[PDB]
């Protein structure tokens, strides 16, 4: 110390850090990357709840992103930006419990609202180090303090033998909770306001945010929440204790650890990380899409009951939530698992391929339930039209997994005292490499919220730059006040809260805010009210 | 005498009456006997042909109306009383009426045979709405309408017995069709061009003549207005007809089929009418006690089996519905409904209504109906719930059976033309909420707005004339389009692919596609699976 930039030296509970001065389009930002928030969850600590990071000596170098949690790397389309933008961009390691902080440069004078990002990737993948999660634009343009953490995914984060002490499950959610506790204790050192913390996430990250709303020890660590294209309720975000036990026992057998829980988990702990990753997909009970093997478990601890029970009986009076979906939630999910679909052709499918797709897309559905889906989604005026069947297949997967769980969440939260704001993101990035038929796929609003179009080198349009700026203002005004609307602006139309009566939501596209009523009201009544009765009475 | 009013039919001489229609005279031959009176020992028995007569038979007045239940729900109310018997009630009722141009046609003229509705428990060919004088005068048509036995008298069956075989009301209709073949040439009608047309139970009757081979040689074309042979109310199984006939016998104190039917034959007609409604298996609406039975004789199989397996090539069919098929049916049986208020109902009253409106439905099937018909944007809105209740009853009973019929007929070689009648008569005394109720297109097809004394608008007179042209163009050629009108829009045939139908209102023909395609997929494809697997 002495010749360094005095504005990049900060102390936290565990010791001294040295950050880096990053260039954002409009000026510098301070970034503290790869801060350890936990003891590496390696060896005997595998499958175990995280432990806080013991203090270190000297100045920890926080200028680069740290290891990405051990996960399956997507090699389906080599060289393809469409798939590779989501791939790990740092070394894979079980030693991965690190977080990143972006703040204005110089650090804020007065306490600043904090935004905490929780990434998606079906609870089997993802990293806080990805380019689309770059906090520099929100920090520079909006003066925000942005935090993102790495949390354990796959078997490492969610393999559970419920009731055991060695593998209790939900440890990836505990890693997220420990980063939330780290923020409470240390964010003031960066100029962050611990009394104004907004959680935001997409897909499995939004489901994670939802589970922090539904778990009491997490409630004291944040004040507001954003759930983008994901919810704690729904068919993929959780599993029962029985199903988690079945999947963990099957994976153990597949890697030569046959079953006492102590003996089984000890053997799993001896397995190389790649062995567990090589078999993680082999434990799913059916041929399915939008289903992940190791996800949060209804343990009766982190989740005292199913998210459906918790959202229906909870008092959400003290909560402000921003929720929404993209135009084509299911389109991407069709390219791996449904025969007839490809990113390289127009995916015009037959009726037979549609019926078959419905079985893969709704794996838990009986023959009667699958017929009810088919009959509801068929255009009886053009029942064999390949374009309609292709679009219906995308809608089945999007509605079942995202849109209707989101409508169910917004509805219950609003009925139970929360301030809810809902949107539909309909803008397709001019730079998108997925086919046009895929529309606005799952995750393609993220680069807009984070302000990536503000970087001139990324080649987005001027209109896309103005729209990203509008979006950053909605998200940060929501983080600041619990309302996305700017108080010093009446010209711009307003975003009304979502209510059970009016069911108002807004369209997020290049045009000004447009207020719409009912988020697939008829279709989601099918999924949320009828279909459970068909998967119950018969 | 007037030679234009003197006709010799196979049974003897008749004398008609010259009637005044707005545009000029018409010849009417009313109350022609086509069968031996089905009285005494002939009660419940198939009709027998009328024996010949001496002298000139007086055919100047309508004859007796078949014994039936008279509607007294709203006394003095035109809305209900227009459908009530307008002649004396008698079991001696097997008579038909003929209207022809005056003077009698020079060349053989296409024949239109009207079969009235009234849930197979009521109706008469003598009602003012069925007046053939306008079609005869304006279009030069030969119009025939017969009385057929309704209620227990027409459809009480002890299947397998010889004394009460069932479907005798359909046999009465068939005997009038045979009478037309043998005698219509004497009036200037063409027996080689006979179109059956009917509404509600009359349209279901027309449908059953399409599905029964001995009837097929008696007509060439058919019009089914707001009714079909398929569907939940038009037929009953042999087991259910036997159950209902046994229960009715019990209710009138009647203790072997021969012995039971003999006792029923001793009962005054009113005793049978007094208990006919008390044999229905549930609290229901749009359900009638004594209707055609699947006997394995007149109906060789269920109308659903027959429509799915039949060859309908060399057949032309005109089918359609009114805008608000179910609205009227809510006024009797559904709590919360009245003709005297706006009938704004609660959600509870809607769920309860769905049970009465779909009586065969399980708890799951009723929930599926409720969830499909609820507007999840306004689920408690009384106006939406009222309109949804009307749509449930209209769709279940009429619109979706019509869509199922049009589809199967078209797929199996018939030439089908479909419509939706959306014009509400300026003279309607039913509330506005009821829209265009079941049966209120009939006065337009028959040309009643052409009578200046009936106070319809000028636009309604022009529209009735358009409708009479569609119906008679269809009777003449099997195509309702005007070969004269070299200007469109043309009425396209209904196909399984394109599903084209037309709107019949004051505006020019408008071609639409899919007759409640999504909703009728629910009723015709999904709901049977919910009452089959569970
Ligand atoms: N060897 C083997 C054995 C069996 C199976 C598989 C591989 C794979 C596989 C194939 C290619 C790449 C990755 C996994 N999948 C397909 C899994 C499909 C899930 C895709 C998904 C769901 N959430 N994140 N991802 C992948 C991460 N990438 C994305 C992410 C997001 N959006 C995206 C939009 C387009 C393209 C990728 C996106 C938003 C959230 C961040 C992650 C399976 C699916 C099933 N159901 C069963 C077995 C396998
Ligand atoms: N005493 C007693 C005991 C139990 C029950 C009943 C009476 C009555 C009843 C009440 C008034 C008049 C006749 C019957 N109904 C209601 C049945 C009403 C059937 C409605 C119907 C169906 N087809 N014809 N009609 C009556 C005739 N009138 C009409 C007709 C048509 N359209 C109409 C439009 C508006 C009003 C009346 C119309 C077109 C075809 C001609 C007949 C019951 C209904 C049920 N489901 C169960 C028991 C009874
Ligand atoms: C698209 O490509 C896939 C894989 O090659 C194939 O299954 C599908 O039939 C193709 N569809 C079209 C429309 O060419
Ligand atoms: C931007 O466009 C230029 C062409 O002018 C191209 O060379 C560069 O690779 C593009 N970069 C991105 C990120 O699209
Ligand atoms: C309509 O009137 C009947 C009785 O005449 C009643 O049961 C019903 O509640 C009334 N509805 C309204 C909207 O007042």
């Amino acid at each position: 110390e002495g010749r360094e930039d005095p504005q990049l030296l900060v102390r936290v509970r565990g010791g001294q850090l040295r950050g880096i001065r990053l260039k954002a389009p409009g000026g510098p930002v301070s970034a503290f990357l790869g801060i350890p928030f936990a003891e590496p969850p390696v060896g005997s600590r595998r499958f175990m709840p995280p432990e806080p990071k013991r203090p270190w000596s000297g100045v920890l170098d926080a200028t680069t992103f740290q290891n990405v949690c051990y996960q399956y790397v997507d090699t389906l389309y080599p060289g393809f930006e469409g798939t590779e933008m989501w791939n790990p961009n740092r070394e894979l390691s079980e030693d991965c419990l690190y977080l990143n902080v972006w703040t204005p440069y110089p650090r804020p004078a007065s306490p600043t609202p904090v935004l905490i990002w929780i990434y998606g990737g079906g609870f089997y993948s993802g990293a806080a180090s990805l380019d689309v999660y770059d906090g520099r634009f929100l920090a520079q343009v909006e003066g925000a303090v942005l935090v993102s953490m790495n949390y354990r995914v796959g078997t490492f984060g969610f393999l559970a033998l419920p009731g055991s002490r060695e593998a209790p499950g939900n440890v990836g959610l505990l890693d997220q909770r420990l980063a939330l506790q780290w923020v409470q204790e240390n964010i003031a050192a960066f100029g962050g306001d611990p009394m104004s913390v907004t959680l935001f996430g997409e897909s499995a990250g939004a489901a994670s945010v939802g589970m922090h709303i539904l778990s009491l020890p997490s409630r004291s660590l944040f004040h507001r929440a954003v759930l983008q294209s994901g919810t704690p309720n729904g068919p993929w975000a959780t599993v029962s204790a029985g199903e988690a036990r079945r999947r963990a026992t099957l994976l153990a057998r597949l890697v030569g650890c046959p079953p006492n829980d102590t003996e089984l988990i000890a053997c799993l702990r001896t397995r190389p990380a790649q062995d567990l990753v090589d078999h993680e997909w082999h434990v799913l009970p059916q041929e399915s899409i939008f289903r992940f093997s190791f996800v949060p478990v209804v343990d009766g601890d982190f989740l005292s009951d199913t998210p459906e029970a918790l959202i229906n009986t909870g008092d959400f009076q003290d909560l402000q939530v921003l929720v929404g979906v993209v135009k084509d939630e299911g389109s991407y999910f069709l390219v791996y698992g449904v025969p007839g679909f490809s990113k390289d052709n127009e995916s015009l499918i037959s009726r037979a391929q549609f019926l078959a797709g419905v079985r893969i897309g709704v794996p838990q559905a009986s023959d009667l339930a699958a017929e009810a889906v088919v009959l509801h989604y068929t255009d009886w005026l053009h029942p064999e039209d390949p374009t309609h069947l292709r679009d219906a297949m995308s809608a089945v997967v999007g509605d079942h997994n995202v849109v209707c769980p989101v409508a169910q969440l917004a509805g219950r939260l609003a009925a139970q005292g929360a301030r809810v704001y809902a949107y539909i993101f309909e803008h397709r990035a001019s730079t998108l490499t997925w086919p046009l038929w895929m529309g606005v796929p799952h995750g393609y609003e993220i680069e807009f919220i984070f302000g990536l179009p503000l970087d001139p080198s990324l080649n987005y349009t001027t209109e896309e730059r103005i729209f990203a700026q509008r979006l950053m203002k909605y998200w940060t005004n929501f983080a600041r006040t619990g309302d996305p609307n700017d108080p010093r602006d009446s010209k711009s139309p307003q975003w009304p809260p979502y209510t059970t009566a009016a069911q108002q939501y807004v369209s997020l596209n290049l045009k000004p805010l447009e207020v719409r009523r009912g988020l697939r009201a008829q279709t989601c009544a099918f999924w949320n009210r009828f279909l459970p009765k068909l998967l119950s009475a018969t």
